[PDB]
């Protein structure tokens, strides 16, 4: 209260405590690029080696789906079955659900459902994984010339790198892009036929001879009396070298020669998963992604990870280098540096405004030390309430800086004015000034808190970002009010002592005479106000809506898609062309290209490829020709002539949660009983009905693969049984020969690896190869497989999808030039109804969020407006006075809208929060003016007109000072065009165009509003 | 099984996955010649034992498929209780009718 | 052990290396005669180890059933000579034919700490000395070891080291806090400075 | 302060304590039982008052 003026030491002690707490908070506060924005999702992954999409869907996916019940907080679930034998089920949970609890629930359900799955997928092991996608580093390892292939690098990084990491302080998860070692046994049908052998015999002999036998104990218990010996017994140990596996005895002939595995097969240390080609700048490589932890510091974690990698680099075998694509530490460091620079420049600008208006160094001293105390206390409060240091919180701090500047300016200017007139000593003048503006400060705090609450009380992914912004703003506001009520009065009482002037006096006289001319025919301006109001409406109907501006992250992503049925040779050639272009035509900007062939976004397959392109630092690429958007727009033209690929480049979304703020994601559920063909017929009816109306939807496309030719083998069971051949043997030899056969595990250098049995390459490449395999009769005679089997060519789906246990198609689209997203979703709705009978639709991903929480912001802001009106009524002790304050903030928002339209930006989140800050500051100025007028009406016996003019005259100076300080504080944000320029430009535009129009309109419009409301 | 067999297969397979935990202070592990693997993870003070047990059992099933048979058949025990004996209650026979 | 004035009763918390028995089965000879390697391995494992077969009922409770060789038949390395394996034709052949026995060495207990091999060591402090002095002496002794071995404190020693490291910062922070509290309570910077000079006394 | 020895918590008399017997490696339970019986018979005879 006002009793701190008598006790400066208490105020200084409180400031010191605030600074110490802020330093402690900064010392240990987690930092990250973004907080947890996406809702928690749990991923269940199962592998069926050699199975098709339909086989996987019928065996694994449906069985796992049917047991996915009883999970709390579940929103939806989507499953995908690939042609490589992969079943992936993603379950999305409501925001606020504990990821560990959801993971354990899903794991327990799958654990109970496990016995229903086939033994082949039980052997591989079904993995339940949390999903956060807060990737910190994508550090990769490369072989210099040609020495180590992709599999050697992957195995080394799996066995001597992953375990040293994953335990470094701040590291939560390490994921690997590659395949470890395995004992590949490539069979030969002719060699097997020569010795009358089948793959079943080889598998059985491997299972019996690559075994671990528990010998037991010599001695042991119970034991005879006087026993003095007790030792362990060794019988067999798992094999550990390819040569050991090549000596596995299969059979002994009557001649006596021993038949070994090497006599019928090639044994080689190969890979577990062969369906991925990873290249870094054209050279084989394997990478790891580090996913950080909770409560960890992203800067020290990155430094420690780099230090550990450098230490382990001395143990590398040969020609192994460590590169670091996608490091997100620089952006966090840049954000922190920008925040500190903004604070310092704001302090300097405040000092200049004070020693331009007040002309007193002692006056300039007080805010210079008042602002950092509040900033540090805000850091302490953020640590106390459990909030991390990310881009959003730091940006909220940036706006908070101007919020604090306003309060410091008004307090110091009021004290200095009361010193200047009435000839009062600094202590008595401080007491008087604080008596004048105590209730005004409390009411301003309450009003601003009510204004910022709706952002806190939101839902969904956007709700969390708005929570960060609102919490930062509210904490800074409340602490600024407390500081301006406790420390600043004491500093003013202790520190303060008892050209431009002509221009300012002339401007004040001009305002006075303009008001004298006005306030007689206010009606004109009245209707004029409505005109501006009307304009505001149309302005709010013109600015496009976007979530978060795309930033120059320094990396972007190019996807290559071959038409269909294309092998990895053509995909590798296409990716080689892409990387050659990116490395020889953009060598000044592009640093590296990481190409993963065989793995796309629409599903793993041999006709897909992905490429991560990492750019040079912004200190080496300057201008617009060397920007990410320009780079991709130049690359799209060049890559359109790639000759039978659909290669397409794009920029990474700002947050992994979402992008394409205009696009929509929908799933066309089949429902009913119509099959896959009757569903693809509906999907083809759409994408055509939608394409017939391009005025609302532009990019209606399917996110999935299309039907491909498939090989069918029809085995004559009756013929095989008549000839003595068992159908089981026929079905097993083909499966083992063409698909892999996981046998057991062996030990490579102390680590457990798999053993796989499959046919050699040249024996499984053409339809004619099935004529080279033989099966044994019950009498021991081998007969060809071409006798009991026939071949045929059919068509089948290489990737099946399901949504909530129902087959779906996931037709994702986009919005028109200007049509809003809701209209697109209301068109595709009933566009599905025009589709054949049976099908239905669901909105997932982004469109789900804009399907449950839509009419929420208007209700929150209506409640906020009611609370603001009630607080103003309590402050002014009247029911009509608040209207003269409430009818002014449209003047604040109109200028911001006009400036944002002029610059050409969109309705970003940063724009919204800056607009809220400008409205709050305009409301604060109006509240102060009206409070002074009400006081001069209560005492001094003055009419409402003279009181309002005199109050405006008195408060002209602080309003001008605050407006100048805030406008010039966000000036560098607009002019910035380098790293992290999106949010900076947005806030600069918004604040700079809002504050000036707000002050200019309000200082003239307050008296007319006041007199009009008082008359009524 | 012998000590080396357990320490290679069971102990190391289970230990290779206990990495991304919440407040892990340190982890010890023993493998015995009687066929016993005894991994022990000591967490930071203030951690919830329920959350720690949930995380440990979640990361254990990432290594369960790699464990050999006759080890999953016996069962994996994940316990969040104390590691020190609180009280020992023995039972004897007065005359000596019942043996051990 | 040669410095009894600082540490007493230093012992390892583990088991020392022991001789172990190794049986090598000739798969080639076994297949030539007709017996299967699986049969030989199963026979050895059941005879000298055990074989949990099924569950049975006893006094209303489900208990386990185990199969093992008799006590006299699994006490000596020569007892392997007494076991026979059935051939594919039904004739029984001795296990001592297609087998060779030898002796090796092995560790009966393997310990790891934080993912690397380790050896736990226990011990007390000598009379007069404290636990901290014993810890410092142990660290100095470990510093005089072959390159490649380190030491870690665990259990009670972890907490002891943490407390000893973190005490002085607590003292300093407490002093600062009480100084600020005095300055706030009595509006002067002279009383806190005149009072904080008594703390060393 | 620099000369005072450090510690964590003083030792206490809890009324119970432990004894560990470790025989040479490769020993059987026939000898361990004898060693443990020697320990028991020492504790119950030479310290029967406590
Ligand atoms: C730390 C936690 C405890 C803080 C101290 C609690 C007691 C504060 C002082 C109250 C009694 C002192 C006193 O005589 O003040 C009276 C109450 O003043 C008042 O108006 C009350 C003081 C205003 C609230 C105190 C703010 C402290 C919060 C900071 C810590 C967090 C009248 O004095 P007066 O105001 O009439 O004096 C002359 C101006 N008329
Ligand atoms: C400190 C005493 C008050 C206290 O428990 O702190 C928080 C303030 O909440 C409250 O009790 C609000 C009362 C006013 C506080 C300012 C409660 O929140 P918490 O973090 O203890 O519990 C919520 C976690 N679910
Ligand atoms: C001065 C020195 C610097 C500041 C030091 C920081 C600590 C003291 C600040 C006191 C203000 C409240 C913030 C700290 C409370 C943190 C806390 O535990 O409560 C959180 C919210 O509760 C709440 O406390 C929410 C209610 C807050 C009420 C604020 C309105 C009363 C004060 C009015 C402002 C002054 C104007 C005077 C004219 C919930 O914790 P959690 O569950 O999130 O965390 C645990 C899991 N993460
Ligand atoms: C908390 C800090 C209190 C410090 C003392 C300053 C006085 C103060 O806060 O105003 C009192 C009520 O608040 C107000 O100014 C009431 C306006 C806020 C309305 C919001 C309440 C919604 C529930 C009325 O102070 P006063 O008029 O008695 O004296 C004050 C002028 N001399
Ligand atoms: C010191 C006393 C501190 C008082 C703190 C009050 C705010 C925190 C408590 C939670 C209130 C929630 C509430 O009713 O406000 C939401 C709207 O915001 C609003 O109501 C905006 C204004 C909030 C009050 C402004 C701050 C206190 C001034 C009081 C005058 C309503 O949304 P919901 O929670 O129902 O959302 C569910 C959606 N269906
Ligand atoms: C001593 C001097 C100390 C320094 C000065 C005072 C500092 C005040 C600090 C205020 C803390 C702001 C952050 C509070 C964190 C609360 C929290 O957990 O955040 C969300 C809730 O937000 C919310 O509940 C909204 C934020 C609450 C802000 C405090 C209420 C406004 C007070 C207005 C009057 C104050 C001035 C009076 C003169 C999550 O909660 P959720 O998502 O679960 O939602 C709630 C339903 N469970
Ligand atoms: C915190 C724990 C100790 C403070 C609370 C104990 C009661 C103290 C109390 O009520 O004293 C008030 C005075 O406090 C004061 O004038 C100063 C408040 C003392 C606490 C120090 C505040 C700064 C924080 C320093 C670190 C935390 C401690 C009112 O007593 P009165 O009315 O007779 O006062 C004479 C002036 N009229
Ligand atoms: C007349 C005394 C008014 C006191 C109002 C509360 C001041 C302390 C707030 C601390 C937060
Ligand atoms: C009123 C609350 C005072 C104590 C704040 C503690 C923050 C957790
Ligand atoms: C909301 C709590 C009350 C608002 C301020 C009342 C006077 C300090």
């Amino acid at each position: 209260a006002n009793y701190f003026i008598d006790r400066p030491v208490f105020a200084w002690v409180l400031a010191i405590i605030m600074m110490l707490a802020g330093g402690l908070a900064i010392m240990n506060l987690p930092v990250a690029q973004y907080p947890q924005i996406a809702p928690p999702t749990i991923t269940v992954s199962a592998t069926y080696p050699g199975a098709d999409a339909q086989t996987v869907e019928d065996s694994v996916t449906q069985v796992i789906e049917q047991n996915m019940n009883g999970l709390d907080g579940l929103m939806y679930m989507s499953s995908t079955s690939d042609a490589a034998g992969n079943a992936s089920i993603t379950l999305t949970f409501e925001t606020g659900t504990s990821p560990d609890i959801a993971q354990v629930q899903v794991q327990n359900k799958l654990q109970l459902a496990m016995p229903s799955l086939p033994e082949a997928v039980q052997q591989q092991g079904i993995s339940v994984d949390k999903s956060s996608s807060n990737i910190l580093m994508v550090a990769a390892f490369i072989s210099d010339n040609g020495s180590l292939n992709q599999y050697d690098i992957a195995d080394y990084v799996a066995s001597n790198i992953k375990d040293p990491l994953s335990r470094t302080a701040g590291v939560g998860s390490v994921q690997l892009f590659g395949s470890e070692y395995a004992m590949r046994i490539w069979l030969d049908p002719q060699k097997l036929n020569k010795y009358n052998l089948v793959p079943s015999d080889v598998i059985s002999q491997i299972k019996v001879q690559n075994n671990q036998i528990s010998g037991g104990q010599l001695g042991g218990m119970p034991q005879a009396a006087d026993q003095q010996l007790n030792a362990s017994i060794i019988v067999q140990t798992r094999l550990q070298t390819p040569e050991e596996f090549g000596k596995i005895l299969l059979k002994v002939q009557q001649d006596g020669s021993q038949v070994l595995l090497r006599d019928v097969a090639r044994v080689e240390l190969g890979a577990e998963d062969y369906s991925t080609v990873a290249r870094y700048n054209g050279k084989p490589a394997a990478g790891i992604a580090i996913k950080l932890a909770a409560g960890a510091n992203a800067l020290d974690t990155s430094r420690a990870v780099k230090e550990e990698l450098n230490r382990l680099s001395a143990y590398f075998p040969a020609s192994l280098k460590t590169v670091y694509p996608y490091d997100t530490t620089p952006f966090i460091e840049i954000s922190i540096q920008e925040v500190f620079k903004t604070l310092v420049e704001a302090i300097i600008l405040v000092f200049l405004v004070m020693y331009l208006f007040l002309q007193n160094f002692r006056a300039t001293i007080i805010p210079t030390i008042a602002v950092p105390v509040v900033i540090l206390g805000t850091f302490a409060i953020l640590s106390a309430v459990g909030f991390t240091i990310n881009t959003l919180t730091m940006f909220g701090m940036v706006l908070a800086i101007g919020l604090l500047v306003d309060d410091a300016i008004v307090v110091v200017e009021n004290v200095e004015r009361v010193i200047a007139e009435d000839k009062l000593p600094p202590k008595e003048a401080t007491h008087k000034s604080m008596g004048q503006i105590q209730r005004a400060l409390v009411g301003i705090a309450v009003v601003l808190s009510a204004v910022f609450m709706p952002m806190a009380f939101m839902s969904g992914a956007t709700g969390e970002i708005y929570r960060q912004f609102s919490i930062t703003l509210i904490s800074s506001m409340l602490l600024s009010v407390f500081v301006a009520m406790s420390l600043t009065p004491a500093l003013c009482a202790t520190i303060l002592k008892a050209r431009f002037n002509t221009l300012f006096e002339k401007s004040t006289q001009h305002y006075t005479d303009s008001t004298r001319s006005l306030l007689r025919c206010t009606g004109r301006y009245m209707v004029v106000y409505l005109l501006i109001c009307a304009g505001m409406a149309v302005l709010f109907l013109r600015t496009p809506t976007s979530f978060l501006p795309e930033e120059d992250q320094g990396v972007f992503m190019t996807t290559a898609q071959l038409p269909s049925g294309a092998t990895m040779v053509n995909t590798t050639k296409v990716l080689q062309q892409v990387t050659d272009y990116y490395l020889t035509k953009e060598k000044d900007n592009v640093q590296s290209v990481f190409t993963f062939g065989g793995f796309g976004f629409s599903g793993q397959g041999q006709n897909n490829g992905l490429a991560f392109i990492s750019l040079k630092p912004w200190s080496e690429r300057v201008g617009e020709e060397n920007s990410v958007t320009a780079i991709i727009q130049r690359a799209m033209i060049a890559l359109s002539s790639i000759n039978k690929a659909v290669v397409f480049p794009f920029n990474l979304p700002a947050v992994a949660e979402l992008g394409t703020a205009s696009g929509f994601d929908m799933e066309l559920l089949d429902n009913g009983n119509l099959g896959h063909e009757k569903l693809t017929q509906a999907r083809n009816e759409l994408l055509s009905l939608a394409a017939q109306s391009p005025n609302q939807v532009t990019g209606v496309r399917p996110n999935g693969l299309e039907d491909t030719p498939m090989f069918k083998v029809n085995v004559n069971a009756a013929k095989a049984e008549a000839m003595g051949v068992a159908l089981s043997d026929i079905n097993q030899t083909i499966s083992t020969a063409f698909g892999s056969s996981y046998v057991n595990d062996f030990l490579n250098q102390g680590r457990v690896k798999k053993v796989y049995v499959q046919a050699g390459t040249p024996f499984r490449m053409l339809p004619d190869n099935i004529n080279q395999w033989y099966v044994r009769n019950a009498s021991g005679t081998m007969a060809p497989l071409s006798a009991y089997s026939s071949t045929e060519w059919t068509y089948g789906s290489p990737r099946l999808e399901r949504y909530n246990g129902i087959p779906s198609m996931e037709i994702l689209g986009e919005a028109a030039a200007g049509k809003s997203t809701g209209d697109a979703m209301k068109f595709m709705a009933d566009l599905v109804a025009k589709l054949p009978a049976g099908v239905g639709y669901s909105w997932t991903g982004l469109s789900y969020q804009e399907a449950l929480s839509s009419n929420q912001a208007p209700a929150l802001y209506a409640i906020s407006l009611v609370v603001v009106f009630l607080a103003l009524a309590a402050l002014y002790e009247s029911w009509s006075i608040p209207f003269s304050v409430m009818l002014v903030v449209p003047l604040g928002v109109v200028g911001a809208l006009l400036a944002t339209d002029l610059r050409g930006l969109s309705n970003d989140v940063y724009f919204q929060v800056g607009l809220l800050t400008t409205i709050g500051l305009s409301a604060k100025n109006a509240i102060l003016i009206v409070e002074f007028a009400v006081e001069m009406m209560q005492k001094e016996g003055k009419t409402p007109i003279e009181a309002i003019i005199e109050a405006a005259r008195m408060r002209l100076r602080p309003i001008l000072m605050t407006s100048l300080a805030f406008i010039l504080g966000v000036l560098p944000l607009v002019i910035s065009h380098g790293a992290g320029s999106g949010a900076q430009n947005a806030v600069g535009t918004g604040v700079m165009g809002g504050m000036f129009a707000a002050t200019v309109l309000a200082i003239y419009f307050v008296p007319v509003f006041f007199v009009v409301v008082e008359h009524l």
